[PDB]
């Protein structure tokens, strides 16, 4: 089918980016073509301090509670089962786990409990004994099997290469050049490179985040041609409109 467009909603201020004002943005995102709304309030980067579970729920639930009643799939960016279960009780559809269940292994039992979808992102401290691609596939496939043991079917298990996590710009380029190997897993692949430092290397010069939406859409079109099924972007309108063109051209070539 179509490539799902996952919009970013950051609860907190962020360098790359109120309840009533958040709902206004959520309504704007779907009009720009957002298929999924990823609500996040955490960051697994080393340049941050981990916040308590109670603080995280005070961040996501006021916005989630308002938006669960819309005609859109809702994704929650969290790696702690207590936060995901609380959102799953409200009726969210996707749990975006940045640690792929490594931080909290109860995430698989909770997501499978509510018959929901889970995103498994490749992450780490940056150390590995094998090449980044082989290490990424080894780590993700092991976590993907753990979700299937819990009862989650393969269609509902998403794989994210984790661009910007435990990788250098050279290791990120090695992953982006071999995206077909990650799609060969037959799991739906989610690509998230919106306004990231990888994007900065594509232009070759120092830029602000908002001027990296064009090269972000380039990764979107390139990813769809490789076989990815969803993209996590900031600029929904540019990527959702561009993805529809690539999906149109890919379906047109397959039909003819
Ligand atoms: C400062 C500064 N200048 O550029 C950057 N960009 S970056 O280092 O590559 C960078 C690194 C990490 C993040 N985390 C943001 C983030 C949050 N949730 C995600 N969920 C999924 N499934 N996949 C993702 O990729 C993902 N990324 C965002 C940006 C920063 C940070």
């Amino acid at each position: 089918t179509k490539t799902k467009i996952m919009g970013i909603l950051n609860v907190t201020p962020d360098s790359l980016s109120n309840v009533e004002s958040a709902v206004t943005r959520v309504k704007a995102m779907m009009d720009e073509g957002a298929d999924i709304i990823d609500v996040g309030g955490v960051s697994t980067r080393p340049g941050h301090e981990m916040i308590t579970v109670e603080e995280e729920l005070n961040r996501v639930l006021p916005v989630v509670e308002a938006i669960v009643g819309f005609d859109v799939k809702i994704s929650v960016d969290t790696f702690r089962s207590e936060v995901a279960e609380a959102c799953l009780k409200l009726g969210v559809d996707i749990i975006n786990d940045q640690w792929a269940g490594l931080y909290d292994h109860r995430m698989f039992q909770v997501v499978a409990k509510y018959d929901a979808e889970i995103v498994l992102m490749h992450n780490g401290n940056g150390n590995r004994d094998e090449p980044v691609v082989e290490e990424m596939l080894t780590s993700l496939l092991a976590q993907a099997h753990q979700a299937k043991i819990a009862g989650i079917p393969s269609n509902k298990i998403w794989l994210d290469p984790g661009i910007g996590f435990a990788k250098t710009r050279n290791e990120e380029a090695e992953v982006m050049a071999r995206l077909d190997e990650l799609v060969a897993t037959e799991y739906p692949v989610l690509l998230a490179t919106s306004r990231k430092r990888f994007t900065k290397k594509m232009m070759g010069y120092d830029t602000t985040p908002v001027e990296r939406d064009e090269v972000t859409a380039a990764t979107t079109a390139y990813g769809i041609m490789k076989g990815v099924r969803a993209v996590r972007v900031h600029n929904v309108e540019l990527n959702a409109k561009l993805a529809k063109g690539i999906d149109f051209l890919k379906e047109n070539e397959n039909a003819r």
